[PDB]
């Protein structure tokens, strides 16, 4: 978690959905996602919602089960490529996962008003990176 | 010409983060832990996806809409694993460069099968690392 991170920002988020993407630099991927994730689920009925935790350290971002405290999935820093949040509805917030073995998926989430909150606490920890460089 | 493009029915247990290493059990474990979990919390649902294996990743896909919801490179698939008394789970650890992270799966007793699908696309793959 952040035993050695200054940077530990806790956020509730709800899951909405996951697209393998282009591999590219521009933040448009995030808002088509978006688009495609919010109209799929409408069309094929798909209300449900399970609420985790989004933890945001200086190394990774987490998804902890609000249960178990388990962490599911992690996402190091360097491979979140891009982060967004829609400035017609700040609820939501999603970002790419770049992997290299090239392969990039991006993830979308809601949350309780807090795109631009969690848009901030990810740029401080990529801000962080950038510096210790 | 003849490519590797086997699918698979495959529902989602769960995963989580596991420690970096070649440990071969680490499957295992996780496989004990999801589980445990799932029955201690009371735990029914478990999303049904399609696996596609290539020689390029895994991908699970939508079964009603064909969307990739998620895509594994295979280079980054250190281990996977079934049981052969119970082939009705299967699990891999996908390792990112080090951050690992283990899914497990039920199966439609198809574990061994899944297994030799994910073996045949990896020597398919050293095969043109080789060339």
């Amino acid at each position: 978690e952040t035993e050695d991170s200054i940077l530990h920002q806790l956020f509730i988020v709800r899951f909405l959905g996951s697209m393998e993407v282009k591999s590219d630099d521009h933040p448009d991927v995030v808002y088509e996602t978006m688009r495609q994730i919010l109209a799929a689920r409408a069309i094929h009925n798909i209300f449900r919602m399970t609420e985790s935790h989004l933890l945001v350290t200086c190394d990774c971002l987490k998804l902890i089960d609000p249960q178990t405290q388990v962490t599911r999935l992690t996402f190091p820093l360097p491979c979140v490529v891009l982060y967004a949040t829609h400035q017609e509805n700040k609820r939501l917030f999603g970002f790419v996962l770049r992997t290299s073995s090239l392969s990039s998926v991006c993830y979308i989430f809601e949350s309780n008003n807090e795109g631009e909150k969690i848009c901030d606490s990810v740029g401080l920890a990529k801000q962080i990176a950038l510096h210790a460089e």
